[PDB]
């Protein structure tokens, strides 16, 4: 879908700061900052779930680039795996939040953003 | 979920840039260029669908920035009108995607298009 690869870093560069609002604006609710309501953060994580699975397609072949380490590149398969990876995450906060539990939607949200870590710490410059 | 006005405006930049890709890359599809795939299409629009929703929330009160001309905060509910209208035009196309009929796809995607200017006329300097 992108015309050149300048377009596919930039789709996922937008893809990837949607992510982290829907992601991080539930820190202070994990954190008991903020007030737990079941049905919002339900919500927040059915727009997260959506969000997640965008930016993968806008690694393809040839869209080297951005703050990305050529790597994601010369090991796809390592980078695909961390990707894999981190969408079960997803599956787990998903579970969590459409169960209405904070101590496992606390959990899941931990594994999740160990899961962004993990591949930031690989594949972002 | 925006510590400062700022992040309200990558946010909503980001969101209006996936959106763009959604809706843009159908251009082929509707046109004849590119094969209809019924089910890729349901697929696309789906995303779109919910990418839709995600810009507005990001002109709240205070969020003055970006290409965005002032007269969305100083005439905010002609702004409001013009977000519910577009989204009411992603609620055909939606139909017209579900139904897998391209003669509707073409017809709600010219409405969709129609919808983004006038907004863009009104509102993005
Ligand atoms: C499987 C790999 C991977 C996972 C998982 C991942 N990221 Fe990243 N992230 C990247 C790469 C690669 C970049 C740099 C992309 C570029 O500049 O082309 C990036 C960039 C970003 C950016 C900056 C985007 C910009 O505007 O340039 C943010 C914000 C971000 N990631 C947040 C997150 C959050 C939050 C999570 C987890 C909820 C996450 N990421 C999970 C690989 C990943
Ligand atoms: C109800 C108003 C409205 C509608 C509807 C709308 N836009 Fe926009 N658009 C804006 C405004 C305002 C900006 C500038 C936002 C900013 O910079 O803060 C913008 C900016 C953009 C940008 C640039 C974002 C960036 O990276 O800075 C793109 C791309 C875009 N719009 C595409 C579209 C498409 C495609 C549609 C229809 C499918 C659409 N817009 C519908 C108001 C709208």
């Amino acid at each position: 879908q992108f015309a050149k690869p300048e377009d596919a870093v930039k789709y996922r560069q937008s893809a990837l700061t949607l992510m982290a609002s829907h992601f991080g604006r539930m820190t202070p609710v994990v954190k008991g900052q903020a007030p737990y309501d079941a049905a919002q953060i339900k919500a927040n994580v059915e727009v997260l779930k959506t969000l997640s699975a965008l930016p993968w397609a806008a690694f393809g072949p040839g869209t080297e680039g951005g703050d990305a380490r050529p790597e994601i590149w010369s090991d796809a398969a390592s980078f695909k795996q961390k990707q894999q990876a981190f969408q079960d995450n997803i599956v787990k906060l998903s579970a969590a939040a459409d169960a209405g539990d904070l101590d496992k939607l606390r959990a899941a949200f931990g594994d999740v953003g160990a899961s962004c870590k993990a591949c930031h710490d690989a594949y972002q410059k």
